[PDB]
């Protein structure tokens, strides 16, 4: 990463081939944009610094980390960068027009059935348990990929998951105590296992169809103490019993007792296969 030089021949993109559009977030800022000849004209998301040496290294590190990590279907894809003199540092990635998963699920609350049967058009475009388990499975394969390369996300949450074309989700980072593991809060310790705690919170978000975690709770000292003491969220409204138990496994007090992402990939894959088998029967009988 920060040790591996930046290969300009491969990634460098001309600033004048970029037409900056509207903001997607502001914190540096992330804006939508049209890129000509990046891969003729295509939509992309750009992260650029304001017109600070520290903030500069941060964006440059994100860039180097992205090149290093490489490609995976469930991780937003890097397309290029503007790093040479003449203008601001810019990191360009594929644009996901559908936005973050939380806001998307929140918009489908009146379009959900656990599964479909004929006539299926009654549920055209509805979300189902298959979709929810599939989103979870994809994020897990995405994190397994990152974990295999020793990468730690730090802010894994629904707002950082993006929806793509055919129900494909991608892990991103626009760059939140409610998603933080106890040891992260009390010890400022970040590890792959603290990302597992977060995944657990993401699962809750998914099976509550975009609700904000810990509903009706002030995030004060008591919240933190209870978390440390073993208090957990109750099951969301659209969860199956297995999925809620998986959340609980991710919220184990001892980081070493939580499952790994490889185990979650395998486990979620099975819950998906079971759900599918159940569905074929439901469909065949009704
Ligand atoms: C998790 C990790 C591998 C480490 N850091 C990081 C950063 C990103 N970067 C972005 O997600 C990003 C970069 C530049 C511009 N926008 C970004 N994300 C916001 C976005 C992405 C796609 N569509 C709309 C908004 C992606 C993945 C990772």
């Amino acid at each position: 990463a920060e040790r591996l030089p930046y290969d300009a021949s491969k990634w460098e993109f001309p600033r004048d081939r970029l037409k900056l559009g509207k903001p997607l977030g502001r914190g540096g800022q992330v804006i939508e944009a049209d890129a000509f000849g990046i891969d003729t004209c295509r939509t992309v998301a750009v992260k650029m610094l304001k017109e600070t040496h520290s903030e500069h290294r941060a964006l440059m590190s994100e860039l180097k980390i992205l090149i290093h990590i490489g490609h995976h279907l469930n991780v937003v894809n890097l397309l290029g960068a503007c790093t040479k003199p003449g203008g601001p540092l810019m990191v360009i990635v594929e644009f996901c027009k559908f936005g973050n998963l939380s806001t998307y699920l929140r918009s489908k609350r009146n379009e959900f059935v656990p599964y479909k049967v004929a006539p299926e058009d009654l549920y055209k475009d509805f979300l189902t348990l298959e979709h929810l388990i599939c989103y979870s499975f994809q994020v897990a394969k995405g994190m397994e990929f990152l974990a295999s390369r020793k990468c730690i996300h730090r802010d894994l949450a629904a707002r950082n998951i993006l929806l793509s074309e055919k129900n494909v989700v991608k892990i991103c980072d626009f760059g939140p105590l409610k998603w933080m593991a106890p040891e992260t809060i009390f010890d400022r310790v970040y590890t792959i296992q603290s990302d597992v705690w977060s995944f657990g919170v993401l699962l809750w978000e998914i099976f509550s169809l975009g609700a904000s975690p810990y509903p009706g709770v002030k995030i004060d000292e008591e919240f933190c103490r209870r978390l440390k003491e073993g208090t957990r969220m109750r099951a969301p409204d659209y969860t199956t019993p297995e999925m809620y138990q998986t959340m609980l496994d991710c919220w184990h007090g001892e980081p070493s007792q939580r499952p790994t992402f490889s185990e979650l990939v395998e486990h979620l894959g099975n819950l998906l296969q079971a759900n599918a088998q159940q569905d074929r029967h439901h469909h065949h009988h009704h």
